[PDB]
């Protein structure tokens, strides 16, 4: 058979294989998460999508799992991202004081992978999975990530901090996971401020991109909600880079 059903691309391969590793390897080496059934945890997640239309996934269809993931995690020290993926898991890499979505049981499981079923059938798809735009929004990656990053989001207390990417076409994106989801549920009652670091990619120093249009967007959503709002430019990637690395040269 010489087409595929959707446009998007399949099933990561080893899927099932890949997700366990995975969770036994965390469940190793985060110790608070050492009470975690890793098989168990497979089982719900492949009960979220295995044998059912892959756009017509919802919310509830991951509760199983998101129960079976429930983690704490240090409410202030939360790191957003949009866009620069890359950077903020370097960055949390090295820190280890600070958390995005991908250092919990859930992201991890999860981070860079793709997966769906088929309806009346068990089998994995691992030739081709809805595409979030040309096939529906609906599908199990995407609701997936929704469900998570509203969950993270609320989890979030006191001062959170968010990276942006200085040279995206727009640095804040209202349409992106952060700008859609993450933003309205972070919650008034228990978050300070948001903290924006706008990473500046061109040659060394430039403008104050706090200034930026998008930018301003954020801030008066983000004050409307009744949140203040903060921005620092990082002029320098790499220097932030050196001085996150070695905290105590001082040159930083
Ligand atoms: N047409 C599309 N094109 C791109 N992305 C799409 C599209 N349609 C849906 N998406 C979703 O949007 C994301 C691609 O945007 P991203 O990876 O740049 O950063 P986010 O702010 O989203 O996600 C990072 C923040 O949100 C959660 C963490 F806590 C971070 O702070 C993908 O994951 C997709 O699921």
């Amino acid at each position: 058979r010489w087409r595929q059903t959707w446009s998007g691309p399949g099933t990561t391969k080893r899927f099932p294989e890949t997700v366990l590793a995975r969770c036994v390897k965390y469940t190793e080496i985060h110790p608070e998460m050492r009470h975690v059934d890793c098989q168990s945890v497979w089982d719900a997640f492949k009960g979220a999508f295995i044998s059912k239309h892959p756009c017509d996934i919802t919310e509830e269809d991951y509760q199983p799992l998101m129960k079976l993931g429930t983690q704490t995690v240090p409410c202030n020290k939360i790191l957003l991202w949009s866009r620069i993926k890359d950077l903020a898991h370097q960055f949390t890499q090295v820190q280890r004081d600070m958390f995005t979505l991908e250092d919990t049981l859930l992201g991890y499981l999860a981070d860079d992978l793709t997966w769906c079923g088929e309806f009346d059938t068990s089998k994995i798809n691992y030739q081709s999975c809805p595409d979030w735009r040309k096939d529906c929004s609906n599908n199990p990656v995407s609701v997936f990530w929704k469900t998570v990053s509203r969950r993270f989001a609320e989890a979030a207390c006191d001062v959170v901090h968010v990276m942006l990417d200085g040279s995206r076409s727009k640095i804040f994106d209202k349409d992106s996971t952060f700008g859609s989801v993450e933003v309205h549920n972070l919650q008034p009652e228990k978050v300070q401020t948001l903290e924006a670091w706008v990473i500046h990619g061109g040659r060394e120093d430039s403008r104050d991109l706090c200034q930026d249009p998008t930018i301003k967007e954020l801030e008066s959503i983000i004050s409307k909600r009744n949140i203040q709002f903060s921005c620092k430019n990082i002029y320098r990637p790499d220097k932030f880079l050196q001085c996150v690395k070695n905290p105590e040269d001082s040159s930083c």
